[PDB]
């Protein structure tokens, strides 16, 4: 009737792997997300997505607050709905990362959240709680917790510049990060330094990736 | 109690055309719309109407996005109530249009919605997703699909011109129209380049239309 | 539970005159009103009340929309819980007047709503359905019938003049008015024409009243 | 399911102190509050809390309006929260106070709300209603009884000054205060006038609180 996220989805009896109507405690209203029903026995919501480069992800404060792209593609959910889902429970991220040659690793942590205790937390700048990590992929996200959120044009960072501005992206950045998945679709080995979709532990500071999911699940 | 849509007020047991209430998935507060409860058994849903040309329809992208003129007359039902109706399920559209002799022609597209992956579809642009066309007025719509919403004060089209501004309405514009049904109320025939109430497969470019409804149903 | 309007909170049991919470079809988070339980058998729901001039009803199109003042004292209610109200149920509209020698009188309209069929009710101006008198104070409202509301920042009238600046108030002003019940605070007979409380067909053009009461219930 | 406070999460059966969803009757999409689940055998739903300065209250309308800080700190709810549970019910203040020394004291009010018959309770200023004290604080509060709420860019008190900008804080002030809870961090004794976290009746004018928390529960 009105699952909450995509856990809910995939028990009421969905195994297929698609969009459908989600509707999180204090987001009564709902919306849509796209539900990954196979990873580790499925019931992901997806909030990001990376593949092709066909959409920008250079973009402002509101876009990351409100969401961009489309849930069969290129996607950012918006943090407002990312606040709304990692409030109503305990959940785990779970992030797949893919190079050009194909090549695959996740990094996944017990433990995420957004503006978790926020009054406001748009003002507050949806800051990341991230803890408990395992995968393949290697660790480059346990340093960002505890960070708000920075755009290019919303600098909350502790950096003496916009780390958002010059890593081209759009992160819980600290000065200024360990992994960049908002960051420019620079197809793979890049001379500029870390402004590509990075995550330094698997592939460093100067390889931008084929493609990047991040989503969630209750625990 | 909470019908979604026209087919639920006329599968309720109200079987007159008329206005009602209806309460789609992500817009739980509702609105009332127009039904049709005649045309091929009923339950179409309108979202757009043109008669007498006594509604200015060279309106901008707020108005377009938020709805004018009134359920009983011309009106635009407004692009996110078009959007909360063709996500909730799989619409058809049904486009009636009458000429000033009182002729008559349609127009079904077996498939119809507005930015239906869309994250934002504001930003996105509404975009035409239609198939599957069937009728008597000819196909002045398929040409139109996957393109973006364009008004007067917000360009998407494939045009190095405002299409909007040019053709004086609102519309799916690509390079740029073969229908243009929120166009100038021009009444019949016009020396002026398709700039009316235009379906070119039926009456060409230089006929303004006497009458356009553009309606929806589950299939 | 969850009544439409003051009628269902009476029948509910609740007898007393008061503030009671509404719910309105398509304004689900409801709304507190001031429910008069004892006029011809009770269940009137109070939009407008003025008693004293405590309250400056002289104010823009965002005050009208959104309501001002207290609903145990003098207010306005606002435009859009009228217009959610009255596009809800057949409503009739009660007129309570009364002079500051306490002499009374009441108008009685059959059939009352505000934008009843508009799509964008805010910008189609909240315009006024009413028919069908009967009372002791004269019809001073259905020549306002079809009017568009219009205040001293947003013009709307079938004057070559601002009515709302030129008449000190707010209405569904024509050229000008008959009625101006959130006309200047007066205080009984003045020199000015007809920008006080003026109900013309009860006290004429030069008496600016010492209470009114508009309220509504369903028929 | 859905508790509209603290009181009914604790009579649901939750005894812990912590963040609950609470969903009052006109805020129906809800929000998180902290839950004093100790105090008076329990069921108070915190809206300000000082505790070490961490957070800036010298804040402006919106922020008072929207609130700031984190659940599980220095905190505003927001005073359209305040006026969401204050309106649904009857209910009493508890003021929770310490000093640097550890020393205590509280004021209880038997009657609290903010724009309890406001048509538009921002506009109205979220005025105050506050009675019946008893305690071992003293009472500083029932000489703001009937004031609206003043901040350094929104002036609605009884001064020729703006009270919030001088006593560098933001409150229902009058000429100006007895109380200033959102006042300056300023660590105790302090030669400047009344411009901290001040309690007049329990330390004085010239005393910034180390500790206070204001909390609600239906009588
Ligand atoms: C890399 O993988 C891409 C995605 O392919 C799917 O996932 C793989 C892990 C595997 O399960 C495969 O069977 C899946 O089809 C490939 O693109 C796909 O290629 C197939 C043809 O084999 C094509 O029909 C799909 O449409 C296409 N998908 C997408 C999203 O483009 C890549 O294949 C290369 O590029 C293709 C466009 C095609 O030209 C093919 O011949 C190429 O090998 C895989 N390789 C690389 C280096 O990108
Ligand atoms: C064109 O059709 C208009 C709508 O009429 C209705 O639909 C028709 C298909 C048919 O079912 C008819 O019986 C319906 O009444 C006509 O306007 C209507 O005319 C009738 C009188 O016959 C009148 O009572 C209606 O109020 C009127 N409706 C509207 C919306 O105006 C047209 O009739 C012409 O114009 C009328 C105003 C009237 O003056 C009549 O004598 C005219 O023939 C139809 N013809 C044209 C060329 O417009
Ligand atoms: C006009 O009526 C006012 C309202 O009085 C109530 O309604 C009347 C129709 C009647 O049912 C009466 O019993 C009600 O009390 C009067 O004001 C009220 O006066 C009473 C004292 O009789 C007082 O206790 C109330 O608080 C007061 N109400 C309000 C809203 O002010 C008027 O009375 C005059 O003004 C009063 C303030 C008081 O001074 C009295 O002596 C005056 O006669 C009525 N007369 C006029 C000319 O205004
Ligand atoms: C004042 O009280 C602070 C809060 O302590 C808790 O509440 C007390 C009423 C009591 O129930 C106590 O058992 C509670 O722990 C103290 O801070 C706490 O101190 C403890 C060590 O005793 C420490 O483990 C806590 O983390 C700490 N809490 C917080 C919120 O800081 C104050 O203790 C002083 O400051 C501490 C940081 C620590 O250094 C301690 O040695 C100090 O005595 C209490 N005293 C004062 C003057 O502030
Ligand atoms: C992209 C980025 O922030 N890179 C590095 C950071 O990881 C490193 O630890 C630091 C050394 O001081 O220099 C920063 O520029
Ligand atoms: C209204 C409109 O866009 N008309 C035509 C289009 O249908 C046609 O195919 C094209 C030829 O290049 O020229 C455009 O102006
Ligand atoms: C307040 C107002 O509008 N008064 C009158 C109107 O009632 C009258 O019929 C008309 C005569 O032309 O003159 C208007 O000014
Ligand atoms: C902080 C504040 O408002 N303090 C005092 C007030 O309590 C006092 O009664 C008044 C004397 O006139 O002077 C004000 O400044
Ligand atoms: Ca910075
Ligand atoms: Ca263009
Ligand atoms: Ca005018
Ligand atoms: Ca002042």
């Amino acid at each position: 009737s009105r699952p909450r996220d995509c856990l809910d989805v995939l028990l009421s009896g969905q195994q297929d792997d698609g969009v459908y109507s989600v509707f999180p405690t204090h987001y009564p209203a709902g919306f849509q997300v796209y539900c990954d029903m196979r990873t580790d026995g499925g019931g992901w919501t997806v909030f990001q997505r990376r593949e092709d480069g066909s959409v920008n992800f250079f973009r402002g404060w509101d876009a990351y607050r409100d969401g961009f792209g489309r849930l069969t593609g290129e996607h950012w959910l918006g943090l407002k709905r990312i606040h709304a889902l990692t409030t109503q429970a305990a959940y785990e991220l779970h992030v797949d990362l893919e190079d050009f040659e194909n090549g695959t690793a996740y990094a996944r942590y017990g433990s995420f959240g957004v503006g978790l205790f926020s009054v406001d937390p748009e003002e507050d700048g949806y800051p990341l709680t991230v803890a408990d990590y395992s995968g393949t992929a290697g660790d480059s996200l346990l340093k960002h917790s505890g960070m708000r959120f920075t755009t290019k044009d919303r600098d909350s960072d502790h950096s003496e510049n916009n780390c958002a501005a010059f890593y081209r992206g759009a992160w819980w950045y600290r000065n200024c990060h360990t992994s960049n998945l908002n960051g420019q679709y620079l197809r793979g080995a890049h001379a500029s330094y870390a402004d590509g979709v990075e995550w330094s532990s698997w592939t460093g500071w100067q390889y931008s990736l084929k493609f990047s999911e991040m989503k969630i699940r209750p625990v």
